[PDB]
């Protein structure tokens, strides 16, 4: 997260870190046994880390649970990033508490102008590299479809939205991928892609979760 703030320990209780020896992506806990992330975060050997603040220090609220199954969206296209969503099932159910909690799926899609909370352990610099140990947060509005498409001609599908600031300076970045965009207490986005980070006229692009609620629910119901 570039241009954000330190969230505070365990203040984003649905935020998970995906670990394969190291943090490599975010995700969102949606019930005691399932996480939503980005398909472009797929790999084998995932351990889901819940209850994290400092990802390099055991602070006492963590739960580390291996993935038993990963399910990339049936229509994910890694070239266009259309349908950039995956589900991860945990080998055991997380113990839910005030610091480890699920985030509701959206009943309805969100509109441009709605404020959201974007979070992660990604790079905090737009030029160069600095990775935080503690969770970072950014408040950002959803941008209109027309301004998203104008920023990225020929690239924005109906399964994507932009959020952030056209002036630059505030954005998600490398290592935030797969993490949450939460608006009015609902998971509306997944950190997906953008050109660089925090550049003028290049806001972040996010997977539009409301399009996937039916698939999420039916996948959970049979897996
Ligand atoms: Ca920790």
């Amino acid at each position: 997260i570039v241009g954000g703030y330190t969230c505070g320990a365990n203040t984003v209780p649905y935020q998970v870190s995906l670990n394969s020896g190291y943090h490599f992506c975010g995700g969102s806990l949606i019930n005691s046994q399932w996480v939503v992330s980005a398909a472009h975060c797929y790999k084998s050997g995932i351990q889901v880390r819940l209850g994290e603040d400092n990802i390099n220090v055991v602070e006492g609220n963590e739960q580390f649970i291996s993935a038993s199954k990963s399910i990339v969206h049936p229509s994910y296209n890694s070239n266009t990033l259309n349908n950039d969503i995956m589900l991860i099932k945990l080998k055991s159910a997380a113990s839910l508490n005030s610091r480890v909690a699920s985030i509701s799926l959206p009943t309805s899609c969100a509109s441009a102008g709605t404020q959201c909370l974007i979070s992660g352990w990604g790079n905090t610099k737009s030029s160069g590299t600095s990775y935080p140990d503690v969770l970072k947060c950014l408040k950002a509005p959803i941008l209109s479809d027309s301004s998203c498409k104008s920023a990225y001609p020929g690239q924005i599908t109906s399964n994507m939205f932009c959020a952030g600031y056209l002036e630059g300076g505030k954005d998600s970045c490398q290592g935030d991928s797969g993490g949450p965009v939460v608006c009015s207490g609902k998971l509306q986005g997944i950190v997906s892609w953008g050109s660089g980070c925090a550049q003028k006229n290049k806001p972040g692009v996010y997977t539009k979760v409301c399009n996937y609620v039916s698939w999420i629910k039916q996948t959970i119901a049979s897996n």
